[PDB]
């Protein structure tokens, strides 16, 4: 598939890619099958260029390529985070009605 398959793997961002992702969340927090793509290649890119490799053979990165999911995944995390500060308020004995847990 293009850039998406079945196929769950450990992978990790870089020093370039992340900065990108950054970059494209200050501006939208949910970004579509453009804003996302543009992470996809402009990532992938800069990986290669700062490893040395080439922007036209990410395909090798493998482990370490990105792809619409890659961006998906961090974009969800990063707004499950912020969020969460508030999600951990919403429960009992805090500043706003909510059921009891512990």
């Amino acid at each position: 598939g293009s850039s998406g398959s079945s196929g769950r793997n450990r992978f990790k961002w870089g020093p370039a890619s992340q900065q990108i992702l950054y970059q494209a969340y200050d501006r939208q927090k949910n970004p579509s099958k453009e804003e996302r793509e543009a992470l996809v290649e402009e990532c992938n890119r800069a990986e290669c260029l700062q490893r040395g490799v080439s922007p036209s053979k990410a395909h090798g990165l493998g482990s370490n390529l990105v792809t619409e999911v890659r961006v998906y995944n961090w974009f969800a995390n990063r707004r499950k985070e912020e969020a969460f500060r508030q999600k951990l308020a919403m429960d009992a004995y805090s500043s706003n009605s909510g059921p009891s847990s512990g």
